[PDB]
């Protein structure tokens, strides 16, 4: 990577990454977790980059009528973007078509809903009452999840929720009440942080990692890797969590 | 990419450590020596991916650390690294000391460093206190993950802990050595919840420290990797990883 330009993939997720739309230039523009590992990786390997943002804004799913991918997913696999730097879950859709670098995060889905002492015990009861609306997030890993679960009451809940653009969208209909939204563990933890009126739904569930995306045959991926695992080994990975999540 | 495993015989690295893997030393004959969580993960590996195999266990039963006078590998690292085998099937612990020489898959188990404790009395904290006192005495496995991460800490005291510690030999060792009393055993989490799940006597010191993987291990440039990885992101996706470690990790306590 010494004297490489890498273009890498990413979209704001807090707090992994922030993408401020005005009063920066470059690479400036983003901060959070990730872009901490970022900068730390191009100053140990010597590459430079650029962060580049699907034009859709979405993290990127295969759509199963026109058997292609949309968001990062796809500008990775149509040669935009040399590597994916954002939490990108780990899913098998996604494995058939790119590769992971090793992992840094843990993560669960989650369910949660706003107005303390709802009825509700687990997802899945959504689908007997009509009260609770909910929803997911269109073309992420968590909609992925649920449709290819095994029982496909989960494919229910997608199909039948309302679609939500992204986490700004989602958030916003949680607080209107009466809703909800299903997405993943350590991004509810943060964001939610200080809605002390909203409340989980069931346990988490499926298990899963955070990790890079990369291209098949990437000549980066064992360097990347090496050093994303001594990130974590040096306690890195871990101390960047307790600067950017709340709190 | 044009290479699987149809057909393929892989040899696999492995030793006992419960409730990853159980190994019977009569009244089996090849495989059926094996069971436990990675061995069910292996069988179905196998199923789906259409290779036979069989176990080797290295000769000096260390799972392998390097050695930095002679620079070279022991345990299931030397044999994966000599080409005795094609795949480390165990709980095999990430670290960078072993990603210089070697691959991972996909992994299937966070993990920590967990140290315990067997004494009554003044008790301990944290690790480090083991240095200012001559009450307890302690240890770890030699050539396991445990010692390469105290002995490559940026904090030197946890070189300490292991160069004057007690250099154990194995996991039953190790116990034994608990089981006797004012001694500290420091190890992996999973590994110290289940096999002393009935040692109402022995204590946790201090919380879990260090984060890692168990995954497998493979040789850099195995034309197998991409294939182990997407079944083994499929277990997880599919919660079998999630039911081997029910069905494998010891349960209830008489404590
Ligand atoms: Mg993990």
């Amino acid at each position: 990577l010494i004297g490489r330009h890498l273009r890498l993939g990413s979209v704001e997720e807090q707090p992994f990454m922030f993408f401020a739309t005005e009063g920066c230039e470059g690479n400036d523009c983003w901060s959070g977790m990730v872009n901490d590992m970022v900068v730390k990786l191009s100053e140990d390997l010597g590459f430079t980059y650029e962060y580049i943002q699907p034009d859709d804004r979405k993290f990127g799913a295969l759509n199963k009528t026109t058997n292609e991918w949309n968001g990062m997913i796809r500008d990775l696999l149509d040669d935009k973007t040399d590597m994916i730097a954002i939490d990108l879950s780990t899913n098998s859709a996604r494995k058939s078509a790119i590769d992971y670098s090793f992992p840094f995060m843990d993560a669960g889905i989650k369910a949660v809903v706003k107005g303390e002492g709802t009825t509700l015990n687990q997802v899945l009861e959504l689908l007997d009452q009509d009260k609770y609306k909910w929803g997911v997030i269109g073309s992420k890993h968590p909609e992925t999840l649920l449709k290819t679960h095994r029982d496909s009451r989960y494919s229910r809940l997608v199909d039948e929720g309302v679609e939500l653009k992204d986490l700004n969208h989602a958030i916003e209909t949680l607080r209107g009440g009466l809703f909800v939204f299903i997405d993943e563990g350590p991004v509810l933890a943060h964001n939610l942080i200080s809605d002390c009126d909203v409340f989980s739904v069931g346990e988490e569930f499926q298990s899963f990692e955070y990790a890079f995306g990369l291209p098949k045959d990437s000549p980066y991926k064992s360097l990347i890797d090496s050093h994303l695992l001594k990130f974590r080994e040096e306690g890195f990975i871990d101390i960047l969590w307790e600067k950017w999540s709340s709190g």
